[PDB]
């Protein structure tokens, strides 16, 4: 059954915990992979943790980096992981029928993204600008059988070319080049919402792009003080609810420490720095890191809306915690 | 197919052995988890052993405690366990369609129980009295699609608030607060019987509560000398057969050593100390520990009644043995 | 689909190799169980190797001995084995619907055989003569939904009571006590043949018993010089083809070394020591050990007859090799 | 659903990467098999890596060599491998219903190939010339329910007898002896193409044989300078596209180093040394080794043609990389 993704995003009052690997304690004696850049994606039946490896075990870009996956919450061991693809940069999602994965491998000056569908190579995209072809490093968004992704090529400290793609069963059917001067969109975190795709990216405040299934797009910055224009970096995410926005961020402004969720009822379009709700995901005394979003579709949840969820990488990579939104009572987590 | 649980409990003449992990011998060289608070629950297809971990392996409350599970009798290893939830206290059962799990995580003065259904967060209950929100640590009882649980909040040496809940597909639909002065109901072991729920709890003799699907309840103590009112502690269980009762207990009165089953034909309502049958589960020369009950429904057994079963934790935790009732000839086990 | 077992046994011209574990080399570094008394049994879908353990790993009667199993040819490791039952003596077979297992546990002077069906305890048999209740240590034979087994109780150096049982879905429905003075039937290896059960046992030459589904029985010795009456020991097997017999045996008469199959066209009823075909399974320079038979039913093979197969334990236990009959060209194995 | 294999071979413009085990880094600490002679074959649902073992783990002809398999890309560990057969030489393929495997075991002067179908022994072929019976060491080709293989018996430095077989459900139904003086066909790599079988073998330039389903055959050498007659060795492969040929080879002429694919539009029938496309699979500074082909049928890919793929063994054996053809843009791999 093909995923629809016509349903609006579910409203939430707070976030509750979903999963925690506990890999570092297990790998001190047992056999556990040293993982990097993990992300979570969900199918109609199960949620899984995808990660890039180097082939190294704990307590032991390159041609040897591969993409592997395990059931959410399981230890990423050589005896439980399922191979997906070869890549030093990768993304993945499910279209309701099978897994779609995208993996970039090859030369820095000639990288090729190999598109696989259900384990079979179906298509490839070659580096247009010949400068580190790279992708989302997160879940790709599927609406109506077709999946969408954002890919970049060029410099991480200047202006590089961006393209938005529409993929059907592993094939690229429609692509556009964005006209977005002075914008920087790396490591985009995307989710479906009422048949549209909304993405919040890393400006190396947060830029966003949104688009329809014909790849028509609009852009700007999240206006919230937590300018509607631009004001290094870390991957992150934000959810749009009308004019309100949920912004995930660290607690430190000089280091990647702590993590909190802030609800700003007018932050999408307003520039004020007022907010109503602040919940705590990670204490300021603990290291956090990169974060991103993923969703649980109605086909999986049994609900009439799309449930937003997110993950935080606790820094290679040591652990990956994740949370999902609820409309019931939840407390701050240290 | 939704579990019914209208069928009376099966009569038994004695108990026969079902399972034994043998984890300590295997973990001296291999990779085995250090487990705590195990319990057994059964679905229509399989029985599984649930346990709480700390993430530590053998021969190597907290934010890192998780609930995991393995097929009954298997070694609880990092390579075979299936993640369930995050909790320092937890319970679980199957409604005939999917798994329902309840897991309490967060602050001692602000704990939240996260209710999951088929891996998806569906609801949450927040600490009403702000004092160590805690649950059954056993199998929850499902009658007619809906599952029942007993949860407490307050002091373990005084009077705390109790609530009885009815959960449908992960949602709390009906709850009541018990009016039970001078009663103490911790770590309740519950089973379905003829559409009713019967629970025998820890008074820190044995108190019990029983209730219908509208959460109307009655209570008292097991009268058996093995008072109908009250006379520290350990989790345990007891089965009701009209006025007769099967009581599980240790052999020592000063220590948790040995284990025996005693059948008292008039013990539910009578105060005499006479019994007819005594079987031996654990020798007095061996350590025993916490115990509890679980059931095997007709949908699993092919029978016209519910088969009672129980487990004993052999003390963190080293091993978990279990037995089921039979009406055939069985001998004493040392 | 219930197994029929009406089909005669398949004729063979020689034996070809099926499986070999190679566990000793793998367990010198990895995690492998120390196994004892293995045997092979087949379901309509797969063949599996059953074994008894002590819970010990390599290169590290009792209450701790359990029955476990792995897919045929796989290493018997703690991470791949599936629990079956608790026993210091056990047998198993498949009825076409589920697994039936029989496991004897408890006191030497009060042993109970616990009958399980599809993981559920269904019945028990208690020691009639109170002397080491013990079973076949092989595959049990299923004809027409019902499975048959032979169990003994008493001395291994004198006369003990034997019983033949018919089990349906885990329940004992029909049993008989054999009147067999001066016969000794331990560790019987049984197979179905044209709706009848034929068993060749250990006399501690080879005695046999055969019976129908109403448990009517006949007995005698295999007459072959390789007397029709009696002439310590080892478990073994033999196949009946009219008046001809295939006898498995070691090559040494003073030690358990070597293994060969001998085809004697008139050996079932004749006392001569002439044979036509001798194939070699194990060289005389190698240790062999206990052996037994199992079968592959039409529901598994797609054939119109029952294919005979056998296994040899290479001596606790180090390795288990197995072979199946063919009508094509096969050579001697050293 | 029986595989058809009537569809022509898919045209390609270049090769993209599919899989890479990364076993050497994982086995330095964990439990990984020392593998030899790997090959890849695909079923309608999944692709798998088959290999021969000795039973030895990393960092620890014979009667102990077995054939085992794991999902493509997974580490070949004792805890994930699935047993197939006993052999010091073997081949395998899928007919659309089940797995067909062929395994040669026994004496150098009396070897027998045991044919298994779905785990059951169905037939055997005995050494006609009594000189190291040996097979393809690759995927066997299935067209229309029936599978084809090429087997040899005799000297590796002179003239030996060859036979072509047609196998249906594990049975040999049709075989022919080739009349091919001065030809040498060892370790043949075969693929289906438009209902015909085409094989390119090792001459210890490349000889080929092709045949129909009635086992009528034609032969010659690949004419390309990269003579139509003959001009030690290594296993390899080549794909035929009309008069054009894709030839895989190493970069060194004195050692097994590097790997490249060359497209010669007239190389099947022409003797010129001109080519149009050269892609790089392995750098000349890296060791390569044996290579071979396998295919992905329409039943697996969803396409209207057969997709060619190949593997390279990186030298016992350390790693196995594989690639599939695409018609999209792909770059050279170092
Ligand atoms: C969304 O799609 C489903 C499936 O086609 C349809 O039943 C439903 O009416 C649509 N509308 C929404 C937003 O639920
Ligand atoms: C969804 O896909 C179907 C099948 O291609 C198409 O007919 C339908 O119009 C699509 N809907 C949208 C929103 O594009
Ligand atoms: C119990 O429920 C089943 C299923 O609805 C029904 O067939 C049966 O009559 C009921 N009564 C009992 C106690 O068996
Ligand atoms: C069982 O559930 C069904 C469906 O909700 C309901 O109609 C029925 O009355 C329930 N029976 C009981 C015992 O509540
Ligand atoms: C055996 O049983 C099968 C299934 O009932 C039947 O079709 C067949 O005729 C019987 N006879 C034999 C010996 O094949
Ligand atoms: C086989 O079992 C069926 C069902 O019980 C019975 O009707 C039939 O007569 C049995 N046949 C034999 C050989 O007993
Ligand atoms: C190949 O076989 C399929 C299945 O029988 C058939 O539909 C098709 O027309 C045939 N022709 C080709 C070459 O596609
Ligand atoms: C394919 O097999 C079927 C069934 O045996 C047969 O009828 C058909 O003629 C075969 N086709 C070819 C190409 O041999």
């Amino acid at each position: 059954v093909k995923l629809a993704g016509n349903s609006s995003l579910c409203p939430v009052s707070g976030w509750a915990p979903l999963s925690k690997d506990n890999s570092v304690r297990i790998g001190s004696k047992g056999d556990v992979f040293v993982i990097r850049e993990p992300f979570i994606s969900c199918s109609p039946l199960e949620c899984r943790q995808f990660f890039l490896t180097q082939g190294a075990l704990l307590n032991d870009r390159s041609p040897y980096r591969t993409l592997m996956s395990v059931p959410i919450g399981s230890v990423p061991s050589p005896y439980n992981a399922r191979f997906e693809s070869i890549a030093w940069s990768a993304s993945a999602c499910h279209d309701g029928i099978n897994w779609l994965t995208i993996g970039i491998t090859g030369p820095d000056s000639g990288a090729v993204a190999i598109l696989k569908y259900n384990g079979i190579i179906t298509d490839t995209i070659k580096s247009w600008r010949n400068n580190i072809l790279r992708t989302q490093e997160s879940e790709c968004a599927c609406v109506n059988g077709s999946c969408f992704t954002i890919m970049t090529d060029g410099p991480s400290d200047g202006q590089a070319s961006y393209k938005i793609f529409r993929i059907e069963k592993g094939k690229i059917i429609k692509s556009v080049e964005m006209k977005a001067p002075n914008y920087h969109y790396e490591e985009c975190s995307c989710y479906p919402d009422s048949s549209e795709i909304t993405c919040v990216c890393r400006d190396n405040n947060r830029p966003w792009v949104s688009f329809n299934q014909n790849l028509e797009y609009q852009m700007g910055y999240i206006c919230s003080g937590v300018s509607c224009g631009p004001v290094n970096g870390v991957k992150g995410f934000s959810f749009k609810y009308g004019n309100g926005v949920w912004i995930g961020r660290t607690k430190s402004i000089s280091s990647r420490k702590g993590f909190e969720m802030i609800w700003d009822p007018n932050g999408w379009t307003g520039t004020d720095n007022k907010f109503s709700i602040k919940q705590d995901i990670v204490g300021i005394n603990e290291w956090s890191g990169y974060s991103g979003s993923f969703v649980m579709h109605p086909e999986l949840t049994g609900l009439d809306c799309i449930v937003p969820c997110f993950w935080v990488e606790l820094i290679t990579s040591g652990s990956s915690i994740s949370f999902c939104g609820v409309n019931s009572d939840t407390v701050g987590w240290s």
